[PDB]
């Protein structure tokens, strides 16, 4: 259980990411939505998946929003983590019981 | 507050799914090979990010595996999942410093 540990918390990190970019859009398409669309395309060219270079991309464009994002990801990982743990292996048990249960009664019937 | 941290929570579980899933992998290869190369055949046809769908999918062709993978995916969990929190807010907080210096320096 190693190099699982760190790939995943990678995987977390670009997730909120992108999840912040997410609000950051809604917010922009009230207020500006110029630029909710430039953030949009703008996310066309440029996977979230890969956070730090889609960060260090949007530095050439709108140096503003980068720092917004910068915190806001923050904020959701701040309010966020903790109840990580106890939720995913929570449904990881739950999703793995009814595949369980259904891959038997198709054996079964 | 929280619509995100479901989220966050779905695509945890899709990611050690995947996990799994390479894990299993890479011990087929080192084995049944015939049946690795199936496992990368299969996963090609498949989206894996949407997990409770890319097993329900497995069943109808390889049943023993889905299984296994339901087995290796929840001990992961176990073995990861808590210093997890930890990991994050700590790489977190290590980049946005990072970028933050980079982009205040590229200011002047």
């Amino acid at each position: 259980f190693k190099k699982v540990a760190k790939e995943t918390a990678i995987t977390l990190q670009s997730a909120l990411t992108l999840q912040a970019v997410r609000l950051i859009s809604q917010q922009l398409s009230e207020t500006n939505p110029g630029q909710a669309i430039w953030l949009g395309e703008f996310s066309k060219r440029h996977p979230i998946q890969e956070s730090d270079l889609y960060l260090e991309a949007m530095m050439l464009e709108n140096k503003e929003l980068v720092l917004r994002i910068l915190t806001v990801r923050e904020n959701l990982a701040e309010g966020v983590l903790e109840f990580l743990p106890e939720m995913v292996l929570s449904q990881i048990k739950q999703s793995n019981g009814n595949h369980r249960r259904s891959l038997l009664e198709r054996l079964t019937q």
